[PDB]
C-alpha cells in the first residue's frame, strides 16, 4: 500500500548513474531532476545518482541499472523505496580508484586512461556504496569506494584533487557479497534457520519497539553440532541480512598469548561491540576456552573463564549485543555458562538429508559445467555420514579426475593456459562414482534424527494394526481439545510381540512417514555395549535427542538381549532386572505427556520381559504381529519385486499358495536368490559372447540382443527348491499360548 | 560477585574483599550478599593452586573478625550445602542455614501473576490449568514463557501490517491482548524444564478420593494426628509413640494413596521414594544418597517418608529365596543405621509398602522399625461401588448405567481394574465421536451447501453399550492362590 513501494525491472542504459522516472509516478514524487534521488532497498546500501534516463518502460516496475541489484538489492521481485534527496553538498571530490581488473595491463594513473571522460557535466551525483561500470576501452570494470573526505556524498568539482595511489585489490567487497546472499547460500537447515529468524530479527530490526516495553530480549545462543555444519557462515548471513554488525573472535588466538594480553584481548571486542550497535559477537570452538574442571587444569585457564562470566552479566543493561557461540555438544563446557541470562538458548544444527544434501550439491557446482548424467538426486542417496564440507571436496575431487586423467600430457607444453579448455571440458557421473567410492571416508557415526521414506503401501496387510496405531500417534496431534473434554490421559507406549521376521521395523518408520515426525531407531547391540561398557548415561543423551527434536517417535528392538546375555530364559538366579532397564524406566516417568514423544518396543521373548515395563505410565498396551496369510503374502511379494524387471510366465499368486508359515524374511530373499541366477546366466553369457569372435578368426560381429532381461520362470523354479520355512511350529504354539494366557493376566 | 574476584590477581582480589567489608561496616547497619560462593571456597580437594587457598582464608579471618565489630550481617547463596567447605559451617560464621526448594502450584500461580501485572489477557487464560500443566519449572521459566507468549502474537501481528501503516505509536502497542493459545504454544515449543531432582510438597489426595477402608483410617489417625496433637497426655502415662508402619498387601489397593491422604489430612509434607531409585542406589553402589534424604526430611518437619518396592532388591538377586547369599543387602543397612540414630522430636513419620513380606529383612521388623503392620485388603462390593463413582467423578456420564450391578458382578478384582475400564470406555466413546464428526465433516463438504450445521454434540455421555463392551476385557488380575498366600502369612503372626 506504501505508495513507493514498487518493484524494479531491466535496465538499459550502460551507466549506473542514471535512475529511472515514472511520469504518473513522478506526479506522485517531487522528483526533479538534479544530482540525486534517494532509492532506499535492502541493507541500507544505494544506488543514488542523477535521475529521469527512462520512462521508455512501462510503469509500476522501475528501471535500475542492473548493477544495483548485486548492491542495494539481491535479485528480481524485489521493491525500492525512491524519494528525492538532490542538492547535497560538494565536498572536494569523490574517491577515484579501480579494484579488480585495472592491474591488468597499464595502469599510468588509474583516471586519466579510462575513467576520466565519464565524470563530464554530469559531476558524479553519487552514494558512497554504488558499484557500477566505467572505462575507456573494453567497458568491464569496476569502481569502487575507498576514500571519505565528506560523510555525506557530494557532487565532485574540477580542479580537485586525487591520489590513485591505491592499489586494485581482491573480491574482499565480492566476498561480503556472498555473505549478504546469506539465506540463499546454503541448505539442509530450513529448520534452524527459520527458529534463529523469528528470535532475532525483531530486536535488530526495531530496536525502538523492544525500548518502548519492558520485555527480555536473548543474549546468549549456543550452536552445538559435528564439524563442517556451516554454522560461522549461518552468523555471517544473519548478520548481513540484517545489516547489523558483525565481530568474529576464535578460541586459539586467545589461548595463545600472554596471561595478561591474552585476557585484555577478551575486552576488546565487547568494547568494539558495543560502539557498532546493533551487532553481534561470535565465538566459535569455544570447547578451547572453557572447558569443564577436568580439563581446566591451571590457574591462568580459570582467570579467563570468570572474566568471560563477568563481562557476560555486563549486559543485562543494554539489550541490543548479541552473542552467539558454537561447539559440538553441550556437556563438554561449564554448566555455569548454561545459566538464565547467559546462554538460556540452545539450537541442534543437526545432519542434511538427501534434499540438504542435493541442495548444497547445487549450490556447489552452480559455476562447475556438468555436460550430461549428473542426476544428483543419486548421489544424495548414496551419501550417507556426509556433512557440508565433504560434499565439497567431492565436488573439487571429481573435477580433478576429468582433468588429470587425460589432461595430463595435453596441458604440458602444447598452449598456454586458455579457456577454450577449460570451458569446453565437462565433468561425467564416472568422475563422480570414482570421487565418492575410493577416497569418502565419511567423517560422521552419530545418531541421525530424520524421517523416513517407507510407506504404508510396503508392508502387507494389518489394517486393523495401521487403524490403531492411527487411534494412538495419530489422533491426540489433531484432537487434544476432545482427548481434555473427557477428562482423558493418553498412553506414551507401546509394545510390538511375534516372531522374527515378521515386518516390525517397518510399521514404526511408516507412522513416522504419515505423521510427518523424525524418528529414532536404537539396536541390541548398543544395550549390549552399555551392559559391558557400564555406561547408562548414554540413555539420558537418547532421550535429550527424543525432546528437542518434536515430534518424534522412539524404537527400542532386540529389548530381550540383555536377558538373553546371563542365562537363558529363566536366567541364572538373578531375577529379571538389571542396570539398563532400571534407567530406561527412571527416564519414562520422568517425562511430561506433552512434546508429543511416542515410545515403541519390539521383542520375541515376551515371557522373560520384566514385568514393570508392563504397568500403567509404561508400555502399556501389546499388539501381536502374526505371520502373514496367502493374500499378505502375494501383497509382500508384491511389494519386493515391484523395484525389479520380473515379468514371467510363473504368477506369485500360485507361489503364496505353495507357501505355508513363510516369514516376511523368507519372502524378500527368494527374489534375491533368483536376482542372482539370471545376473550370473547374463554375466555368463557376456563373457562367453565377448570371448568367442575376438578368440575366433572374426574381425568384428554384432549382437546384443538381452539374454537376460527379467526373470524367467526358470530361475524362480531353481530358487524355490533353495528356501523353505525359518520357524517351527512349536514357537507358534507359545505365541498362541501367551495371546491367550493374557485372558486375566492383568 | 564470584566471578568478580576470580578475574583479577591476588593482590587486587584480596583488596577487593577487605575493601568491601569496611565499607559495609562503615554504613551499618548493613547487609553483605555473595552468591556463586562455590566459585571461591569448594572443598580443598578440589582446589590447586596456592592461590586459590590463600583467598579462603582471608574469609575466614574476615568472618571471625565480624563478630567483634559493628553490625554487619552476612548473607550467602550455594547450590547445596556439601559443594564448599566444612570449615564455613561453624558457630560464628555460617551457623544458620535455610533451604529454599521449589514452588508449588499455588507458588507457581503466584509468580504468573506478579509476571502478567501490566500485561493484557484475554478471558481465556485459565492460568489454573497452567500452574498444574507447569511442572518442574521455576521464576525464571515462568518469566521467559510469558515473554515467549507475548512476543508470538506482537511478532504476527507486527510483521503483517504496521510496518508501512505509521509509526508504532502506544495506542495500537497496548490495543493487543494475549490469548490462552499463545500460552500453550510457548509450553508446548519452549519447554526447558529445569527440574529433575526431588520434590516436597503437601498433596492434594483426601479420603473422598479413597473407597472404603474406614477402620484403616481411625488406626491411622492415632499413630500420627494424636502425638502432634496431644503430647502431654503421652507424657502423663509412660508410652513413647512408634515412628514408623509397613502395609504389605497385594498391588493396586491403594496402598500410595494413603501415605498422601494422611499428609492432606495432616497438612505435612510428603517425599516418596521408588523402588527403580533403590535398585539405582544399589548398582551404582552409593549408599551415601540415603543420608542427604533424610537431611531434607528433617528440614521439611513436619513430614512423612514413604518407601514402595521395598522387596525388590531381594527380588533381583535370586528369587524369593534369593541367591546364596542372606536376607541383607548394602542400602537396608543404611537404612537402619539412619533410623535408628533419629530422634523422636523431629515428628517424622516412617511408611513402608510391599506385596511380599515373606522375603523382607526381619531386622527391619524388630520393635523400633516399622513394627506396626497393616493388611490392606481386596476392595469389597461397597467399596468397589465407592472406587467406581470416585473414579467417574469427573468424567460426563449417562444414567442407564448400574453402577452397583457392574459391582456385584465383579469379584477378586483390584483398584486399577476398574480403573482401565473407565479408560477403555473413555477411548471407546471418544474413537466414536471422532469416526462420527469426521465422516459428518467429509460427507457435506462434496454437497455445496453453504449453510448446513445440524450441530448436535454426537455423544456427550457414555451408556450401558461401552461399559459392556469393555467387560469384555474387563478380567481378574491378581490370582485366588496369591490372596491365600497372603492371608496365611497374615494368620502365621
Ligand atoms: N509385511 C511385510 N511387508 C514387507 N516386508 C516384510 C514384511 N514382514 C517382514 N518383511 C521383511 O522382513 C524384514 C524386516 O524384518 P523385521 O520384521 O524387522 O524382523 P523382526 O520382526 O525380528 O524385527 C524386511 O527386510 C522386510 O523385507
Ligand atoms: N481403594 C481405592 N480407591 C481409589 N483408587 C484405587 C483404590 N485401589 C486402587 N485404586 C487405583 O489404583 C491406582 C493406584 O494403585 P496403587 O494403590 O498405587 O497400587 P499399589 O496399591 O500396588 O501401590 C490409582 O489410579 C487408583 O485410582
Amino acid at each position: 500500500n506504501r505508495p513507493n513501494r514498487l518493484i524494479v525491472d531491466e535496465a538499459i542504459n550502460e551507466d549506473n548513474s542514471v535512475v529511472s522516472l515514472s511520469q504518473p509516478k513522478m506526479d506522485e514524487l517531487q522528483l526533479f531532476r538534479g544530482d540525486t534521488v534517494l532509492l532506499k532497498g535492502k541493507k541500507r546500501r544505494e544506488a543514488v545518482c542523477i535521475v529521469l534516463s527512462d520512462d521508455t518502460c512501462s510503469d509500476e516496475k522501475i528501471r535500475m541499472n542492473r548493477v544495483v541489484r548485486n548492491n542495494l538489492r539481491v535479485r528480481l521481485g524485489d521493491v525500492i523505496s525512491i524519494q528525492p534527496c538532490p542538492d547535497v553538498k560538494y565536498g572536494k571530490r569523490i574517491h577515484v580508484l579501480p579494484i579488480d581488473d585495472t592491474v591488468e595491463g597499464i595502469t599510468g594513473n588509474l583516471f586519466e586512461v579510462y575513467l576520466k571522460p565519464y565524470f563530464l557535466e554530469a559531476y558524479r551525483p553519487i552514494r558512497k556504496g554504488d558499484i557500477f561500470l566505467v572505462r575507456g576501452g573494453m567497458r568491464a570494470v569496476e569502481f569502487k569506494v575507498v576514500e571519505t573526505d565528506p560523510s555525506p556524498y557530494c557532487i565532485v568539482a574540477p580542479d580537485t584533487v586525487i591520489h590513485c595511489e591505491g592499489e586494485p585489490i581482491k573480491r574482499e567487497d565480492e566476498e561480503e557479497s556472498l555473505n549478504e546472499v546469506g539465506y540463499d547460500d546454503i541448505g539442509g537447515c530450513r529448520k534452524q534457520l527459520a527458529q534463529i529468524k523469528e528470535m532475532v530479527e525483531l530486536p535488530l530490526r526495531h530496536p525502538a519497539l523492544f525500548k518502548a516495553i519492558g520485555v527480555k530480549p536473548p543474549r546468549g545462543i549456543l550452536l552445538y553440532g559435528p564439524p563442517g555444519t556451516g554454522k560461522t557462515l549461518i552468523a555471517r548471513a544473519v548478520a548481513n541480512e540484517t545489516g547489523a554488525f558483525f565481530f568474529l573472535i576464535n578460541g586459539p588466538e586467545i589461548m595463545s598469548k600472554l596471561a595478561g594480553e591474552s585476557e585484555s584481548n577478551l575486552r576488546k571486542a565487547f568494547e568494539e561491540a558495543e560502539k557498532n550497535a546493533p551487532a553481534i559477537i561470535f565465538i566459535d570452538e569455544l570447547d578451547a576456552i572453557a572447558p569443564k574442571r577436568e580439563k581446566t587444569h591451571g590457574e591462568v585457564e580459570r582467570r579467563i573463564v570468570s572474566q568471560l562470566l563477568t563481562l557476560m552479566d555486563g549486559l543485562k543493561q543494554r539489550a541490543h549485543v548479541i552473542v552467539m557461540a558454537a561447539t559440538n555438544r553441550p556437556n563438554s563446557i561449564d554448566p555455569a555458562l548454561r545459566r538464565f541470562g547467559r546462554f538460556d538458548r540452545e539450537v541442534d544444527i543437526g545432519i542434511p538429508d538427501a534434499t540438504g544434501r542435493l541442495e548444497i550439491l547445487q549450490i556447489h557446482t552452480k559455476n562447475m559445467k556438468l555436460a550430461d548424467d549428473v542426476d544428483l538426486e543419486q548421489v544424495a542417496n548414496e551419501t550417507h555420514g556426509h556433512v557440508g564440507a565433504d560434499l565439497a571436496a567431492l565436488c573439487s575431487e571429481a573435477a580433478l579426475q576429468a582433468i588429470r586423467k587425460k589432461m595430463d600430457l595435453i596441458d604440458l607444453e602444447d598452449e598456454t593456459i586458455d579457456a577454450e579448455v577449460m570451458n569446453s571440458l565437462a565433468v561425467t557421473m564416472d568422475d563422480f562414482r570414482w570421487a565418492l567410492s575410493q577416497s569418502n571416508p565419511s567423517a560422521l557415526r552419530e545418531t541421525v534424527v530424520e524421517v523416513p521414506q517407507v510407506t504404508w503401501e510396503d508392508i502387507g496387510g494389518l489394517e486393523d494394526v495401521k487403524r490403531e496405531l492411527q487411534e494412538l500417534v495419530q489422533y491426540p496431534v489433531e484432537h487434544p481439545d476432545k482427548f481434555l473434554k473427557f477428562g482423558m490421559t493418553p498412553s506414551k507406549g507401546v509394545l510390538f510381540y511375534g516372531p522374527p521376521g515378521c515386518g516390525k521395523t517397518l510399521l514404526a518408520k511408516a507412522i513416522a512417514n504419515e505423521c510427518q515426525a523424525n524418528a529414532i531407531s536404537i539396536k541390541g547391540p548398543e544395550l549390549l555395549t552399555m551392559w559391558f561398557g557400564e555406561s547408562e548415561a548414554n540413555v539420558r543423551e537418547i532421550f535429550d535427542k527424543a525432546r528437542q527434536a518434536a515430534p518424534c517417535v522412539l524404537f527400542f528392538d532386540e529389548l530381550d538381549s540383555i536377558a538373553k546375555a546371563r542365562g537363558g530364559n529363566i536366567g541364572d538366579g538373578g531375577g529379571a532386572a538389571d542396570r539398563v532397564i532400571n534407567q530406561i524406566l527412571t527416564e519414562m516417568d520422568g517425562m511430561s505427556t506433552k512434546k508429543n514423544v511416542f515410545i515403541i518396543g519390539a521383542t520375541n521373548r515376551p515371557d522373560i520381559i520384566d514385568p514393570a515395563i508392563l504397568r500403567p505410565g509404561r508400555l502399556d498396551q501389546l499388539i501381536y504381529i502374526p505371520l502373514p496369510d496367502e493374500k499378505s503374502r502375494v501383497a509382500i511379494l508384491k511389494a519386493n519385486l515391484r523395484k525389479s524387471p520380473v515379468a514371467k510366465d510363473v504368477d506369485l499368486e500360485f507361489l503364496a499358495k505353495m507357501t505355508n508359515g513363510f516369514s516376511g524374511a523368507d519372502l524378500t530373499e527368494i527374489c534375491q536368490r533368483a536376482c542372482k541366477l539370471a545376473i550370473r546366466e547374463s554375466i555368463e553369457s557376456e563373457i562367453r559372447r565377448e570371448r568367442e569372435r575376438q578368440t575366433n578368426p572374426s574381425a568384428m560381429e554384432v549382437e546384443e540382443d538381452d539374454p537376460v532381461p527379467e526373470i524367467r520362470r526358470d530361475h524362480f523354479e531353481e530358487a524355490m527348491r533353495f528356501a523353505r520355512r525359518s520357524v517351527s511350529d512349536n514357537d507358534i504354539r507359545k505365541y498362541e499360548m501367551f495371546a491367550q494366557t493374557l485372558q486375566q493376566s492383568r
